[PDB]
């Protein structure tokens, strides 16, 4: 037997001693080797309750990535509320590795295997594990990149869909590749390429889903409605440089003559509004050469518009901000229980 519980966890990863990539370096000195012979035990006829939106694993993971980034990203200037900390800003090596989260002696992780699980509520196929799977801690906005895929249909996730303040995580079942380049030799201009057909058909499918959850209303996509660039743009980090990308072309409800390659305009930014805590950080101009990342779009962060009850439509805008949602998109199937 086992009661819901909250303990300190420990991490595991196959990081490399000689690799100077920051994620490996942090995982070398903060985690242990991954479990060599894992084994999950299936709890026969057991039904368990899960709550992805009220899970402490997420906060512990969040703290980890805040520390990783605090030890690894070295901005030339940092401007946190009166503080103006200055320091050398060498260009660093950057590429996330999977991180496992593991329970201490006396606790275990239950793993929801219900292929249509939405994150909250009950779960009939429950298995126990000592460690989560390898989770890449990919920091980004608007789009979830390089995560897992939904096992069956496209899953919709929300602490409470009725409430229009709580964010709507969409879990795709078919990844969409995003290919972003800063060509070699204005060195701050860059662009991401997406297959239109692939994208647009997926967005169609997403529309289907949202309609079912909203009395099959009219579903409208629009770009953010004000805010800072980290919010109005799809932001992420590629090879250490902060890419901001305009995603207006993706939320074009019109799509006809739009089945080709979608090129979204992007810029690398040196001054960013940080996500760890309040403050600004200045980095040095970008490295030379063809800076590129090819990534899987695996989920979308939506925020539904308020004050529409009295109409026949529901409009959604891409909506990042709280990184804890990124972690939630992989941790949704897990929960810690104190063993009895
Ligand atoms: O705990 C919370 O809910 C808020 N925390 C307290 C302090 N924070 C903020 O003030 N902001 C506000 C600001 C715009 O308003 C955008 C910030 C952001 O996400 N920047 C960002 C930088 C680099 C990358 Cl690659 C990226 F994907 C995103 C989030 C952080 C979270
Ligand atoms: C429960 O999950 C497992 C994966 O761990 C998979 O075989 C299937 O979805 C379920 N199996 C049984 C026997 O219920
Ligand atoms: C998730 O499933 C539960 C039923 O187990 C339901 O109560 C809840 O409303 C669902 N949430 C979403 C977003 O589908
Ligand atoms: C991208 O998606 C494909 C299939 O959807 C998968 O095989 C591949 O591993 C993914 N790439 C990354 C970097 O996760
Ligand atoms: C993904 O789920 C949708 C329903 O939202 C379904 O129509 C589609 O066929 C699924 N795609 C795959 C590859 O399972
Ligand atoms: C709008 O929708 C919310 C949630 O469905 C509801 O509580 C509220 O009464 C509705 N209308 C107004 C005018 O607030
Ligand atoms: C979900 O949100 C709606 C709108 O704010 C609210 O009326 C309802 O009570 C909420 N449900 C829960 C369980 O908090
Ligand atoms: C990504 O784009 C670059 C330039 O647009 C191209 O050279 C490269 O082949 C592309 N890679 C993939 C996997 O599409
Ligand atoms: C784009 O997507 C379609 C449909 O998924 C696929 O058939 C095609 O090979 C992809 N690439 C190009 C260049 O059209
Ligand atoms: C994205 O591009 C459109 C036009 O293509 C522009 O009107 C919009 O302002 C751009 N987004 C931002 C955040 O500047
Ligand atoms: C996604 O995975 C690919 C392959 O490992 C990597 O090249 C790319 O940098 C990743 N994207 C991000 C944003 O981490």
């Amino acid at each position: 037997v086992w009661k819901d519980a909250d303990t300190t966890l420990f991490c595991a990863s196959d990081a490399k001693a000689y690799e100077t990539e920051v994620h490996n370096v942090w995982a070398t000195h903060a985690c242990v080797p991954t479990d060599p012979n894992p084994q999950e035990i299936h709890l026969e006829n057991v039904t368990e309750n899960f709550n992805m939106w009220k899970n402490n694993m997420v906060e512990q993971m969040h703290e980890d990535i805040i520390s990783l980034w605090d030890q690894s990203l070295q901005p030339c200037v940092k401007l946190t509320g009166g503080s103006v900390i200055k320091q050398a800003c060498p260009k660093i090596s950057f590429d996330p590795i999977p991180i496992h989260y593991c329970t201490p002696a006396g606790y275990v992780i239950l793993k929801c295997n219900d292929k249509n699980f939405n994150g909250t509520g009950p779960c009939k196929n429950v298995s126990s594990v000592q460690c989560t799977h390898g989770i890449k801690p990919v920091v980004s906005t608007q789009l979830l990149l390089n995560g897992s895929l939904a096992e069956e249909e496209i899953i919709i996730r929300s602490e409470n869909l009725t409430n229009n303040a709580k964010t709507i995580i969409v879990h795709l079942n078919k990844s969409v590749e995003i290919n972003c380049t800063r060509p070699s030799n204005d060195i701050r201009k860059a662009y991401c390429e997406i297959n239109g057909t692939k994208w647009n058909k997926v967005l169609k499918q997403v529309t289907e889903k949202l309609k079912e959850h909203f009395n099959n209303k009219t579903i409208i996509f629009q770009p953010p409605s004000g805010g800072d660039l980290e919010i109005t743009m799809h932001s992420f980090n590629c090879r250490g440089e902060f890419f901001y990308c305009n995603t207006t072309q993706l939320f074009n409800n019109t799509c006809k003559g739009c089945n080709g390659t979608i090129t979204l305009p992007c810029k690398i930014k040196q001054i960013i509004n940080m996500w760890q805590g309040t403050g600004q950080a200045m980095y040095a101009p970008p490295i030379d050469g063809k800076i590129n990342c090819v990534s899987n779009i695996t989920g979308i962060l939506l925020t539904r518009d308020g004050g529409a009850n009295n109409t026949s439509n529901e409009t959604f805008r891409p909506g990042g901000g709280d990184m804890r949602d990124n972690w939630r998109s992989e941790l949704y199937k897990y929960k810690v229980v104190q063993i009895e």
